[PDB]
């Protein structure tokens, strides 16, 4: 069923809450035993958001390999994503260790450091060229190279150095700065513009490690970004664009991380973004 007609049918019937609860009921439940070990309590931002054991990213160290991060792998679309929480004061070094070890080119940030008057993640990148950051626990150095501030997002060029080997890499930081403190954006135009800028950079392409995507918990806004990207790529690759079922794609993604799409409003916004984005994919 063409999703645009499914959309108008749910909107006229006002059944978004009902569709959303159906997804919550059918979603996968896998063990998260490593996340719940007492040694890992200060590595989790939220007690109720954990990576499944089967899909968690492992740090390359014998001490403690744990980070709150999941690998979402899609075969047909040919895309992989790492979804993670906003880093904590004691996990900023683990965060950059993961980017290094997984060979990521891009970091996608969908939150502000402060929202609703509370801290939603650590200040984990340098704000001035001449004031670099050193992460002594993981032996990494991070330098701000350049910053491009636009109305709806900022793009930063960062240099990450492995102090152990003196290898360096360029990391691109894509920061969506205008998601509202409450609800979802009224139009998906600025979110789709941002998605297309990440795509254009090479950050989502198979010659690199998976993109790292985060918000505060790494399930809500983060879920919306990967769901929209994958659905638009499937509409491109297939003979029948209309064959794409956004609810079935979301359930596939929830096999790899719990809780993706946190509200019925986030589900409606994801539909809007895919419907409006398809009017480019199909030749405009
Ligand atoms: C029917 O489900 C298919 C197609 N997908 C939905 C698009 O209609 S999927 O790409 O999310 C996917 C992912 C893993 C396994 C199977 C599937």
């Amino acid at each position: 069923m063409e999703m645009e007609k499914e959309f108008e049918q749910i909107d006229k019937s006002g059944s978004w809450a009902a569709i959303y609860q159906d997804i919550r009921h059918e979603a996968s439940d896998f063990p998260s035993r490593v996340a719940k070990l007492p040694k890992n309590k200060n590595r989790n931002r939220y007690r109720d958001v954990s990576p499944f054991d089967h899909s968690r990213i492992k740090l390359h160290q014998e001490d403690n390999d744990y980070i709150n991060a999941s690998l979402i792998k899609m075969e047909e679309a040919q895309r992989s994503y790492i979804l993670t929480q906003g880093p904590l004061p004691n996990t900023v070094g683990h965060f950059w260790e993961m980017v290094w070890e997984q060979k990521s080119r891009g970091v996608v940030m969908l939150n502000r450091v402060m929202e609703k008057g509370s801290l939603k993640c650590a200040q984990y990148w340098p704000q001035k060229e001449e004031k670099e950051m050193i992460f002594e626990d993981t032996n990494l150095k991070l330098t701000l190279i350049s910053e491009d501030i636009k109305s709806y997002y900022t793009v930063r060029q960062l240099e990450l150095e492995n102090l152990t080997t003196q290898e360096t890499r360029e990391i691109l930081h894509f920061h969506y700065t205008t998601w509202p403190d409450f609800g979802v954006p009224e139009s998906p135009a600025s979110f789709l513009n941002f998605l297309f800028k990440v795509r254009e950079s090479g950050s989502l392409s198979p010659e690199h490690g998976p993109v790292v995507v985060h918000c505060s918990a790494g399930i809500g806004r983060s879920g919306t970004f990967c769901l929209a990207d994958t659905c638009l790529l499937l509409m491109d690759k297939r003979k029948d664009p209309s064959s794409v079922d956004i609810k079935k794609v979301l359930l596939e993604m929830r096999k790899f991380r719990m809780g993706l799409i946190q509200t019925a409003d986030q589900l409606r916004f994801s539909y809007l973004a895919v419907i409006e984005g398809a009017k480019f994919i199909m030749g405009d």
